[PDB]
Parts: C-alpha cells; sequence; structure tokens
C-alpha cells in the first residue's frame, strides 16, 4: 500500500532501529503531532506510559482498508515505513481525542 509494516506486533523500545524517526507517546498525547518525513522513511511510535496506545489510520488513507495498529504496552514500539508522498492523519483507537499526522515529502 502506501506503507509497509516491518512488524505486525509491537516490540521492545530497546530494539528500535538506528536511523529510526521516533514519536514518543506520553501524557495521553503524541509528542510530535505533526511529523514531516521523506519517502522511504520508517516512523516508530513508542508508548512511554502504562495506558495502552496505538495508531489508527481510517480506510482510504494508507490503503483500501483501515490500518488499526496493535495496542502497545509501556515501553513497546511499532513501526510504519512510508513508501509514497502524502498527508496521513491518524488517531488512537481507544482514545480518539489523540490525533496526529505524518506528512511524507
Ligand atoms: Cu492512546
Amino acid at each position: 500500500d502506501k506503507a509497509t509494516i516491518p512488524s505486525e506486533s509491537p516490540f521492545a523500545a530497546a530494539e528500535v532501529a538506528d536511523g529510526a524517526i521516533v514519536v514518543d507517546i506520553a501524557k495521553m498525547k503524541y509528542e510530535t503531532p505533526e511529523l514531516h518525513v521523506k519517502v522511504g522513511d520508517t516512523v516508530t511510535w513508542i508508548n512511554r506510559e502504562a495506558m495502552p496506545h496505538n495508531v489508527h489510520f481510517v480506510a482510504g488513507v494508507l490503503g483500501e482498508a483501515a490500518l488499526k495498529g496493535p495496542m502497545m504496552k509501556k515501553e513497546q514500539a511499532y513501526s510504519l515505513t512510508f513508501t509514497e508522498a502524502g498527508t496521513y492523519d491518524y488517531h488512537c483507537t481507544p482514545h480518539p481525542f489523540m490525533r496526529g499526522k505524518v506528512v511524507v515529502e
């Protein structure tokens, strides 16, 4: 689609890739709510708190279906590699007031 998923399930924050563009999740917010990256870049969200979070792109944004990411526990991470330019809105599934955007340039 417009993103590929390195790992379908969450992994440890200590195992995050070098050259990784990290967005921290803390205080019930995405710490960088508007992130600008380049085509081919991998973005990694890291949950820093006890409450589970994810990222959720509705249908028609990264592809035909919705991409509802897995729930991340504390100090778990999840990556998306963006393969096409565009503006990609997302929210948190359990907490939809948490909103962010990845702009791929
Ligand atoms: Cu959340």
